């Protein structure tokens, strides 16, 4: 079945663009990455960086995850990210989102060997 590492790439990586190019980014990306298949996922963050740069976070500043877990890491530098948040008109299967683009630090949880990001925790 899809690995946690793969799933992380599928849900949160967008190395193909430097930023969201329009208000529709979320709507299109959420659908294409299959995040709306079973239900409308309420929030999602896409990271506009190379895989290598994001995998490197696992070796940066160790911080506690929102749930208390201790395998989270915060990026030393800001990163280009797009936040997607479901809108008040969103209604499965027609999931709808608001697109917000920014440059922020990312916090990820890492696991495995190679030790890579498997969950997106927050941006700061």
């Amino acid at each position: 079945k899809e690995t946690a590492a793969a799933k992380f790439e599928r849900q949160h990586m967008d190395s193909s663009t430097s930023a969201a190019s329009s208000s529709n980014y979320c709507n299109q990306m959420m659908k294409s990455r299959n995040l709306t298949k079973d239900r409308c996922k309420p929030v999602n963050t896409f990271v506009h960086e190379s895989l290598a740069d994001v995998q490197a976070v696992c070796s940066q500043k160790n911080v506690a995850c929102k749930n208390g877990q201790t395998n989270c890491y915060q990026s030393y530098s800001t990163m280009s990210i797009t936040d997607c948040r479901e809108t008040g008109s969103s209604k499965y299967p027609n999931c709808a989102y608001k697109t917000t683009q920014a440059n922020k630090h990312i916090i990820v949880a890492c696991e495995g060997n190679p030790y890579v990001p498997v969950h997106f925790d927050a941006s700061v």
